[PDB]
């Protein structure tokens, strides 16, 4: 893959770690795909290797784009199933293919994602995946987020609200705070993995509302609802009438439609069920995962039982700590178009649902997250009252 190549690829999206382009040449290699690009914000380290030594292919990988390909493989394939799941094929880009591909996409990212990171141009990998907002076709791309309560004997007397309150609706307050989001979402996780019909519903409508960065709609691959590359604000009715617009046709009719269609799917594909007793491979919460961290690295735990416990024993702790962090942080694309079919207006539509962005989260991070969950627990005590 070379700089004139580069052409050949438009902005389709980012998270906080890869940008992702969408296909728009004619080549049959490339026909339906996107291209995954890992960011440089501004290959294992020993601890890791030891984590992950479980499987050896994961962790003598040359770069990490193996990397990711290698752990959703051998490590979350077998525990979601292959169907929704793709790892995602390896391709060779060039310096000045990255280079060029940053320069063109600039002008579309948003400001903030630019302040913090480029594309890693020393990177001589990059991950083709399927484009899944392609099958018209309608796609929605659902960031579920954590859907479970802790329930640890790890967590505090002064922290008896993070047992009663999601940790989103408690992360919102924080996010308002340091100006991230403009108001609270209506987005509540447990109404979306509670398994009840009537309540996915309610979640999918409050993700239409306050869509921030959990909800996206494309329309053959083009953003029609939600931000680009980031959150967005609350669905106003201007939104509402553009979104309501973009659906004639396929919605032969709209919008309420479509959200109970987009509910229906979810449901009946019970795609939540099984990514949620993956996130619930965190156990402890981190107020119990963070000390078996510090035996681990062996540093004396500055947080002070769990410590009383075999290596072998605080080695899994932390490895289903971080499974269950890229479970909490994965997003599900679901592609619609007129087993897996949905059903007033008598349509019946197929769809297919898949995972993406299922990767490993860097060990060192268990540091700042027992920093922001203290931040986000201690800020949501203040405020009541
Ligand atoms: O810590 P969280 O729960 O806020 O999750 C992060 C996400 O924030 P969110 O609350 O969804 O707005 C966050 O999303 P944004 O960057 O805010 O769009 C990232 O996806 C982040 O992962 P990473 O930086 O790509 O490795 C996520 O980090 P991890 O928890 O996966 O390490
Ligand atoms: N296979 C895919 N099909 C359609 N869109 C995708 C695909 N992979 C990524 N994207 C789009 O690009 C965005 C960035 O993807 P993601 O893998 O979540 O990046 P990050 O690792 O930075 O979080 C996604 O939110 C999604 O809309
Ligand atoms: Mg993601
Ligand atoms: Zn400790």
């Amino acid at each position: 893959l070379e700089e004139k190549d580069a052409s050949d690829w438009i902005y389709r999206g980012e998270g906080g770690a890869n940008l992702v382009l969408a296909y728009a040449g004619s080549s049959p290699l490339f026909v339906g795909k996107v291209i995954r690009i890992q960011k440089a914000r501004r290959v294992l380290t020993s601890d890791e290797q030891h984590l992950w030594r479980e499987n050896n292919e994961l962790i003598s990988s040359p770069n990490k784009e193996v990397l990711e390909q290698r752990y959703v493989q051998n490590v979350i394939i077998p525990l979601l199933g292959p169907k929704h799941v793709d790892a995602g094929v390896r391709v060779s880009v060039s310096k000045e293919f990255l280079e060029c591909v940053d320069k063109k996409v600039t002008k579309q990212r948003p400001l903030w994602r630019v302040n913090a990171a480029n594309v890693d141009t020393s990177h001589d990998s990059a991950l083709i995946l399927n484009d899944h907002s392609l099958f018209d076709c309608i796609s929605v791309e659902i960031k579920p987020k954590c859907g479970f309560l802790p329930t640890s004997r790890f967590i505090g007397k002064e922290n008896i609200l993070k047992t009663s309150v999601s940790r989103f609706k408690m992360h919102q307050l924080l996010k308002l705070e340091y100006i991230e989001i403009s108001e609270e979402s209506e987005y509540d996780p447990l109404d979306l993995f509670s398994g009840s019909k009537e309540r996915v519903l309610e979640a999918i409508k409050a993700l239409y509302s306050t869509p921030q960065n959990n909800f996206r709609v494309f329309l053959n691959g083009s953003l029609i609802l939600g931000g680009s590359g980031e959150s967005t604000g609350r669905t106003s009715p201007e939104i509402g009438y553009a979104f309501e617009d973009a659906l004639k046709g396929f919605i032969q009719s709209r919008t309420e439609c479509f959200l109970q269609l987009v509910s229906d799917a979810v449901y009946g594909s019970g795609v939540l069920d099984r990514l949620l007793e993956i996130q619930k491979l965190d156990k402890l919460d981190i107020e119990g995962a963070i000390h078996c961290y510090y035996d681990i690295i062996n540093q004396p735990c500055p947080i002070c039982s769990l410590h009383a416990l075999p290596l072998d024993e605080s080695l899994k702790i932390v490895k289903e700590y971080l499974i269950a962090a890229t479970a909490k942080d994965c997003s599900i694309m679901i592609s619609f178009q007129s087993g897996d079919y949905v059903s007033p207006t008598n349509q019946t539509f197929d769809y297919k649902v898949h995972f993406i962005d299922l990767s490993l989260k860097p060990l060192k991070r268990m540091e700042s997250y027992y920093k922001l969950d203290k931040k986000i627990i201690s800020f949501y005590n203040r405020k009541q009252k």
